[PDB]
């Protein structure tokens, strides 16, 4: 066999939604195999935090940390991968969801077109203002490069 390479640049399907639009609906799946409807967070702030995979006995400071402040922040955090629910409880107001039975990744442009993760969704932040509208996106342009956590939380500050 060939190994398919991990290219530097990230490639997704689709584009994210736009800054300032209404933030598109989703019905992801939960721990206990019910729904988690975007419905349910009307008039919440939603912080997305996507990532190709939370199955990792690792919870880098960073990400507890971001994931931390934005509990803070009044927000309701989503961990938002293609692990199956089962997987997603061994990871770190803050709960993981599961997008393997859902349009999500394509919905949101996220879900990742080539290379050895294809399908997985990429690293990427989407901030979900209480008004509904998408008030936040960062889809991470290369595969070893750290999410803008700041500038994640000054949107998230603004739109509580
Ligand atoms: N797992
Ligand atoms: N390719
Ligand atoms: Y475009
Ligand atoms: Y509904
Ligand atoms: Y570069």
């Amino acid at each position: 066999a060939q190994i398919t390479l991990r290219g530097n640049a990230i490639n997704t399907v689709g584009e994210l939604p736009a800054v300032g639009s209404p933030a598109p609906a989703f019905t992801l799946t939960g721990g206990d195999l019910g729904v988690i409807s975007s419905d349910q967070f009307r008039g919440k702030s939603v912080l997305l935090n996507i990532f190709p995979s939370v199955d990792t006995p690792v919870c880098a400071t960073s990400v507890r940390t971001f994931d931390e402040r934005a509990a803070a922040s009044g927000a309701t955090v989503l961990c938002v991968s293609k692990d199956l629910p089962f997987a997603q409880k061994r990871f770190c107001n803050v709960m993981p969801a599961s997008a393997f039975r859902d349009s999500f990744g394509e919905d949101y442009g996220v879900t990742i077109a080539d290379g050895p993760m294809a399908g997985l969704l990429a690293r990427a932040i989407v901030v979900i203002g209480a008004d509904g509208n998408v008030a936040y996106t960062e889809l991470v342009p290369e595969i070893a490069q750290e999410p803008n956590y700041e500038a994640a939380l000054a949107a998230l500050g603004a739109t509580s």
